[PDB]
């Protein structure tokens, strides 16, 4: 069932990620879009086994209304950055955590980004993409209040939840 | 009114946030800067960030280096976007005040840029990106900048 | 009342957290544990450092991981001696809670101690030290305990 | 009568050591302050940490870099709280100085601070705090201390 | 014809890089170099390596520094070996440089060698070496090289 | 004739240097695969490397961990290209791996590739393309394998 | 009588501290074992390493993890050679063993091998190489047992 | 100006490294020994780009009358671990302080050497050169009662110099 006839349903966020198994970490980031009921959509893009891809998806993200690019990446991790310096929308890199070095390479590989080319960075693993989920709704929120009444209203009952 | 608050612990870190202030004047996005101090000025920094919002601000930028709470500590007191500037300490060169900024738990990001004048710079345009979401003259503006900079460095 | 405040940003950390308590309990010092969260529950923390003194307080132990805030904004809001315990991370195994909690600057001490049990173990004597060296019968016990220790490595 | 005893490994450590020293001036804390080595004067070391009680010592804020082992050593030598400032090294800068000194086994707590001279500053000043804990005269001064620079900070002049 | 490429993401990089030319000027090895920005030049360099076996070239030499992708990234676009020469950066020494390039994932190999200059001296070594499987005349010159330097070393004093 | 070698210091690396062989059967390039090490074999380091041209070997792929010596010192006995592999090791995860056979010095290049089985697969894949740089046919193989690849991951 | 002594912390690091004794039963070594901990024996840490050399030591293998000060200590108090082999720790696998063991100032060298296990096996072909490079019969034992590796590395180690 | 007829004048001790530059630091080694009147040799011997010439110098060291070998290397640091995977003798490492990664990747490449060929490591440095000197001082005090009681004598006034 197509939702063409739906603005209102139409992707905001992208949440890409370069292999099948980043999921198990960028699950999270889609769990809280779903929670706060922000359309988006879910793919595979790799920067490295599908470059011409990676630099589609980064072009055209805007032009279909895309307003922030959720990018997950492990190791030598290119794809946040890549796709930052091919769209002046807002890019939220997450650093799954590597094998052998424990997100580190991850983390490095994201955040170091050059003048010019920003990637929002977040933690590495879970907490990151939860964060990544929230981080695109506060953008989002710079301009939707009612986005912004939601995250404060969480936070309000997360808060209740922890103290009491 | 001001958009974009860009604040720093100490008058110290002014040399690595500069740089923000600096992409902010260029694209001609109004912006306020302060010493706000997480360790020294812990009351001053929690009403900084509970007032973001009622100010009319949109982002925070905010620096730190060593044990560099600011930007964390100002994110669990708005949902603003707040975008944190690792400083680049003595002893570390900035690693702790990367691992500081950006490990957040979750419920609480944090959006991390580069350690020292490169992340500053970023975070000028990363805060221009997020207004430039929504707002098209930020966003061509953007556009622009960069196509002059490929073409510099391609030619 | 209670001498000592034990407090930690998540439920989870208490297993590292129960370690600290175990020696108190043996010492026979009076302390309370709380779940006090720097991100979750930011004015919350703040309320409980700021009463700390007022509360009859003496030492504050403080545990979290990560980006580890939790010790260090305690600090900033007591002048009570405030011992942080870094929990021991998952990627990155207590290196991030090390640097976030150690890397205080000037003004703002935090007295931080190994990652893990072995640092939760430490805070609690570390705590009876600090109120032994006013309680004789607390340093006594501290040398007590010490000597029994030494007889039975040795023997 | 010293309160507070101030040591370090090296003459070259008192460069960073200066900064506790300072803060404890500044507080009216009575204090000493030697060169004390774990790998040249190893006895003496020891000497040192038993006798610090009986000499009328509360607190002690060793600084040593590299193989940091001072502060440890000192600290399993006596149950006065043992404050460990980490030098920074020349080619490791301060990380050997830390892990050497926060790492310390159950029952031997070591108080550690930043590296180099923030953390000497704040030995100083967790010395206090820990006066200050039965002293009402000093944590009020801390007290004092703390909202002036708060002050300061918070009514600064604006960035140029 | 060039047989070598040598790009490099800034002119930045030029101190470290021409480590790299001056190894093939010493054997002779016909090359071009170019910056080539990852970042900055997204597209440029896509149509860089895309092109480049066209062009005639054997390898292709790739430096950057920090967030370091140009040599990943001109690997995943050609099937010539790329070799990656991790500029050392100011905060991180190259650490950041080092990760970013070494880790590829299954599937894009990219030949990395040390940080800074040494990295680069033998990046031109390396690519020598690669022509130097097909052309005996190459090999011949990399072993009288070495030997000569042998030579130097032991019998120094 | 083998056109590559495959050496590793022990046959535990085993595990991870099939991953490279692999490949090779994939491309069907023919290989030989040897327990060469450099601290247990050194003079059999020395002769394996010495004689890999004459052999009619074109290129080296060399595992190890630790203290990982072997790349680097066939590399110094030998002008075929040397591909090395880090081994993750148990303690370090690879970091000793890596930094031993990535920071050679002027003069002695090793092809430095990722820790693991990742690195292996890939020298594999390196080796192949040494050896397309010269075969049009095993480069046209390679530009096959991951023209399938792309297709897979992107449908 | 006993030519090397091997010392650790706990009982817990025989798991690592076993191969060094491994190597000297195998070699015909004669060796005592004892834990001795920097931090929970200090001073019998300090009778032990004065009077080594008096009891007719002639190498020292000390093994310690995280703020691992024992090799340093022991090295500071005598001037026996003193091996040092980093036990790996559980958040840091070993690294704050390594820095706080390898990093000893200008006077005092600590003899450091690699973390864990194979360090310790280390520690045992080290103290035995000391030794024989005087004595001619632990030597040969040396060459003999790195030859007969060397034979089954070189002709054994078929790949499938 | 040769020793040849001087039995007590012939080198106990080699002390070698890769390069030139490696002398800045290893020569406070060479100053222990001259101080404590160990005969020693000094020589550039480089893993890397005299492989053979290392083999030999390794191969022969015991038979010159060497007990001792001190190597310093930097970087990817193979010169230890090799002249000892050659002899028998004890070897000592002294890592270089590199200049990107300050002698971590030094310590790493002399440090982790596996079961079976060990390295004496010393620490980063000229501190670490210093006891390669001290440290080959007490393995020959290990049979030479002479050099042991200097070791003590050194170490003593060193005491009394701080002490004071």
């Amino acid at each position: 069932s197509s939702h063409h006839h739906h603005h209102h349903m139409k992707s905001l966020v992208g949440v890409i990620m370069g292999s099948t198994s980043d999921w198990e970490t960028m699950k999270y980031a889609c769990d809280i879009l779903d929670e706060l009921n922000i359309p988006y959509e879910k793919k595979v893009v790799s920067a490295h086994r599908t470059p011409d891809y990676m630099f589609e998806y980064a072009e055209t993200a805007r032009e279909r209304g895309l307003k922030v690019i959720i990018a997950g990446a492990g190791g030598a991790a290119h794809l946040p950055g890549m796709v930052a310096a091919k769209t002046n929308l807002p890019v939220i890199g997450v650093p799954v955590q590597s094998k052998a070095l424990n997100g580190l390479d991850s983390l490095l590989s994201i955040v170091q980004m050059p003048g010019g080319v920003p990637v929002a960075t977040v933690a590495i693993g879970k907490a990151g993409s939860t964060n990544a989920g929230l981080l695109a709704a506060q953008i989002l929120g710079s301009f939707h209040d009612d986005i912004h009444d939601a995250l404060e209203l969480r936070r309000e009952a997360i808060e209740k939840d922890v103290r009491e």
